[PDB]
Formats: structure tokens, C-alpha cells, sequence
């Protein structure tokens, strides 16, 4: 079974809860962070912290070495400008995985990659274009890749009771950050989503 994981984007909205959940669940977690002050003191703590940047191949290589799987929760912290950070980071992650024999990656893009592609809000198009580039990098890597394509990420509690579809239709257009993290982790213990795109959603009310 997967025991050692790297998380990229662990200091982000979804990353922080995914990290806490992963440690509480018993994983040995390594994170790559640019700024360690963004990791919390309270609660569960990663086993290993690498300070560096996903755009630096050597920093990524150090983070991926020795792992059993990789979770990718990279994002732009609501900077909507044109960007290649996520796709360039994914290229570095794939190269490091291949260099170190790691074969499982679970990565978050967005439900816009399942929904009608002509209905992306204009303000989100640049980020979506880079999600599409990152998805291409991961799909073409040949590695076992679960594409997680969530709708709006909310603040609702952890439930573990959300629905996962393969087509972007579902009970709602929201997933709590906690449930999204829970789903990322679920993907580490099953093969059933490898090579698929997945849409987690739930009605919280
Ligand atoms: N907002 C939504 O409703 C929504 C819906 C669907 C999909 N998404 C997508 O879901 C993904 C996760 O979103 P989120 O809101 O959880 O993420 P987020 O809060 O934007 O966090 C982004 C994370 O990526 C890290 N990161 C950015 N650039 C980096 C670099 N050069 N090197 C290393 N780490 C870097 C950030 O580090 P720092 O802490 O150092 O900044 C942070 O940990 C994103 O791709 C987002 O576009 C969002
Ligand atoms: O996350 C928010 O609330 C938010 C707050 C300020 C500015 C934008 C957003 C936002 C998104 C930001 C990024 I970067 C991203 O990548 C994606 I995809 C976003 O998808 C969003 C979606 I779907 C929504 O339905 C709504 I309402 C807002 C967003």
C-alpha cells in the first residue's frame, strides 16, 4: 500500500486540509513549500519539509525521491493572470517521478475540463488554459494518473459522503475543501480512477 507521499501545494486552501488529513490517516508526508511560515504549528505535522519551488527541478526531485505517490494541489492563490506555473510544475513532477520510480499521481485541475469548454467565465480562462496544459502533461506521462476536476471549492465541513462521477454532472456544483482532500487521499488506495477524470460534489444543505 501507499505509505510515503509528497504533496505539492500543501500550504493552499485544499492543501492544508489534505496535509492534515493525510498525516492523521497515517501517511508519511513530504511537502515542498516556498515559505515554511505558511505551514501551521497546531494539528498534524508533515514528516518532511523541503523548502523550494516547483519550478526548480532539483527542489522537485528532492521532494519526489523515495515516495510511493504524489498529490498535486498547486494553484495561483486567486491570481487570475496568464500562467504556466502549474503545467511547468507538473512537467518537473513527472520528470522526478520517472527519475525515482514513482508511478502514481493524483492531481487537481477543475470541472471546467469536464463541462462545456465554451462556458468558462472569462476571468478564469487563463488559469483554465494552464490546467489544460497540466492535464495534458499528466495524461501523456504514462504514469498512473487520477485527474480530479472539482467544482467550486467551499468551506463546508468534512463529510466523506460526497458523490464522485466521471462526467461532471452530479448532485451539486460545490465540494468542500475538506471533502476534496479526503477524495484525493481515497485515490491513493484504489486503482478504479486511474486514467479517468473525476468530479466530486455534494449537497451540504
Ligand atoms: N477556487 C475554486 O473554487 C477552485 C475550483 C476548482 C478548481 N480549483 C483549482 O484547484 C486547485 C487547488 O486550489 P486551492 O484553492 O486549494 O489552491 P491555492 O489556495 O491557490 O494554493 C496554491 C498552492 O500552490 C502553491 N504554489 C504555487 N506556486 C508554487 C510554486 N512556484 N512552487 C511551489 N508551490 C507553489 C502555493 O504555495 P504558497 O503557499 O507558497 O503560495 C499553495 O500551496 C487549483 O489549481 C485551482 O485552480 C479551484
Ligand atoms: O474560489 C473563489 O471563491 C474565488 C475567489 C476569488 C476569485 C476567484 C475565485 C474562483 C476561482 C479561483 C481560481 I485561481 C481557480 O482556479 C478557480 I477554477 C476558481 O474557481 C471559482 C469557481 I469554479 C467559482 O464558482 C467561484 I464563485 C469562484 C472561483
Amino acid at each position: 500500500a501507499v505509505k510515503k507521499i509528497a504533496i505539492f501545494g500543501a500550504t493552499g486552501q485544499t492543501g492544508l486540509t489534505t496535509l492534515a488529513q493525510a498525516v492523521q490517516a497515517g501517511y508519511e508526508v513530504t511537502v515542498l513549500v516556498r515559505d515554511s511560515s505558511r505551514l501551521p504549528s497546531e494539528g498534524p505535522r508533515p514528516a518532511h519539509v523541503v523548502v523550494g519551488d516547483v519550478l526548480q527541478a532539483a527542489d522537485v526531485d528532492k521532494t519526489v525521491a523515495g515516495q510511493d505517490a504524489v498529490i498535486v494541489l498547486l494553484g495561483t492563490r486567486n491570481d487570475l493572470s496568464p500562467t504556466t506555473v502549474m503545467s511547468e510544475g507538473a512537467r518537473n513532477i513527472v520528470a522526478a517521478m520517472k527519475a525515482h520510480g514513482v508511478d502514481k499521481v493524483v492531481a487537481c485541475t477543475s470541472a471546467f475540463l469536464l463541462w462545456d469548454p465554451t462556458k468558462v467565465p472569462p476571468r478564469l480562462q487563463a488559469v483554465t488554459d494552464d490546467h489544460i496544459r497540466m492535464h495534458k502533461v499528466l495524461r501523456e506521462s504514462g504514469l498512473k494518473y487520477v485527474a480530479v476536476m472539482p467544482p467550486h471549492i467551499g468551506d463546508q465541513p468534512l463529510t466523506g459522503a460526497y458523490t464522485v462521477t466521471l462526467d461532471g454532472r452530479g448532485p451539486s456544483r460545490v465540494i468542500s475543501k475538506h471533502d476534496l482532500g479526503h477524495f484525493m487521499l481515497r485515490c491513493l488506495t484504489t486503482d478504479e480512477y486511474d486514467g479517468h477524470s473525476t468530479y466530486p460534489s455534494h449537497q451540504y444543505q
